[PDB]
């Protein structure tokens, strides 16, 4: 599998499409691990990575992932995407260790999801709950990614020295813990703050860690952000998944919150309205204040907004 994806080319029609925010990859699929490789050439070059161990490695991820309902292969490319996406309009911003980690942390940032929330786990004592109190999820991801890289002939960074080799795994680190949506809230916050008293500074470190942390949210989330027909059945994926953990609590008897729960499909609507509100719309405000070559998300997410408020009023 991992030979014949280095003779892969992109087709010359995609090679415009996959520049804009809102493409969809969907129908793409026998194509995805092609268009990540794509994506690394332009985002780096092709002398970055040495192309036998990055095929290997894109192989291996793919393989970990489970047929879970939405949080699974499709996802990560989807994901992968918005980053590439958002580090092409933005070029100067970023060092040559943060563009090639990124990329790496938003594929592998769900990496052997089972479907289940933190809430879930930390309940109902998980092993995984066990050896992770806080984050639960998040730090298991960075474990199977940091597990695969360790495989034979799989660390895409061999040509890098020791100091560069700890920077970029603390990048990833960090970045993929920064997908836990806890910790979004807390984020969000501190960078409204820092932008409104004008404090914001992206030599300082720590507030660079801040807006990588809000980029990897904003990707996160962004199935809010493709067109209608597209988003809208992105959620059933959502959903889908929601519910089935909301019945995992069933079969021990157990109702689960409104958003698991099966029996009330005649709420997600609103369920929608409300985290555009509280959550992505915020999201994407905040991110295009401290970038504003991500505008085109907001609009995106703002259009949507408006179709769910359409069918919760009857059109
Ligand atoms: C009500 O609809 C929805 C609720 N959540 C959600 C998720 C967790 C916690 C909470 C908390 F806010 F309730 F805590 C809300 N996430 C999404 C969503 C849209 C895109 N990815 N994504 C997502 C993000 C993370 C996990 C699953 C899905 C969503 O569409
Ligand atoms: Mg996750
Ligand atoms: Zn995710």
């Amino acid at each position: 599998e991992w030979q014949g994806l280095m003779q892969f080319t992109l087709p010359v029609r995609l090679c415009k499409e996959i520049e804009l925010f809102h493409f969809d990859i969907g129908p793409f699929e026998n194509m995805w691990p092609g268009i990540f490789v794509y994506m690394v050439h332009r985002s780096c070059g092709t002398s970055c990575f040495e192309l036998e161990k990055l095929c290997r490695f894109i192989m291996s991820v793919k393989k970990n992932y489970r047929r879970v309902p939405y949080h699974n292969w499709k996802h990560a490319v989807t994901v992968a995407h918005c980053m590439y996406a958002i580090l092409q309009n933005n070029h100067t911003l970023f060092t040559d260790l943060e563009r090639k980690g990124l990329l790496i942390a938003c594929l592998c940032h769900d990496l052997d999801h089972r479907g289940f929330s933190n809430s879930y786990l930390q309940k109902f004592d998980h092993p995984l709950a066990a050896l992770y109190s806080t984050s639960t999820m998040e730090q298991h991801h960075f474990s199977q990614t940091v597990s695969i890289l360790q495989l034979e002939g799989h660390n895409i960074f061999s040509t890098l020295s020791s100091s560069e080799y700890e920077q970029v795994l603390e990048i990833i680190r960090k970045a993929i813990i920064a997908t836990d949506l806890a910790l979004y809230f807390g984020n969000r916050k501190q960078l409204e703050e820092m932008y409104q008293t004008g404090s914001l500074n992206l030599n300082n470190q720590s507030h660079r860690d801040r807006v990588i942390g809000l980029m990897m949210t904003a990707c996160d989330l962004c199935s809010v952000t493709k067109l209608w027909p597209v988003t809208k059945l992105t959620a059933n994926d959502i959903y889908a998944e929601f519910w089935a953990e909301g019945d995992e609590m069933k079969k021990l008897g157990i109702q689960p919150i409104p958003m698991m729960d099966r029996d009330k499909k005649d709420e997600v609507p609103q369920g929608q309205l409300g985290f555009y509100n509280a959550v992505a719309i915020p999201c994407y405000t905040t991110l295009t204040q401290i970038l504003p070559p991500t505008e085109p998300l907001l609009k995106a997410c703002r259009d949507n907004l408006s179709q769910w408020e359409k069918v919760i009023r009857g059109e």
